[PDB]
């Protein structure tokens, strides 16, 4: 779920939401070019995770609601029986964690369509 994903990001980092809404070549809707740094690489993978998720019947990562738990900054996926809920939760979980780990370069904030993401 796009909103739950927001919270995993909230639950695992210091950096706010708009902080990722549009950063580098892949953080944000769709992606082009080659990832910029490793934070953008987090977004690249997330993306791909979402594409694979779509390979599950009736599975829309973007709107699927799963069961997860947060205890700043640890987050857990409680889905077992719903294959889509779990695949998507791990997708989002892995991203949040990936984000908290990566450095935040302020010069990559809006290089979109600017030519490096061909
Ligand atoms: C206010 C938040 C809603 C934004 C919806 C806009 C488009 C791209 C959104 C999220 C991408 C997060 C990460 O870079 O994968
Ligand atoms: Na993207």
């Amino acid at each position: 779920n796009l909103y739950q994903l927001m919270n995993m990001i909230q639950c695992a980092n210091t950096r706010t939401w708009p902080s990722y809404t549009n950063y580098g070549c892949y953080c944000g809707k769709g992606g082009s070019g080659t990832p910029v740094d490793d934070l953008d690489r987090c977004c690249y993978t997330h993306d791909h995770c979402y594409n694979d998720a779509k390979n599950i019947d009736g599975c829309n990562p973007v709107t699927k609601t799963y069961s997860y738990t947060c205890t700043e900054p640890t987050i857990t996926c409680n889905d077992s029986k719903d294959k889509c809920a779990r695949f998507v939760c791990d997708c989002d979980r892995t991203a949040a964690i990936c984000f908290a780990k990566a450095p935040y370069n302020t010069s990559n904030v809006m290089i979109r369509s600017t030519n490096s993401c061909q």
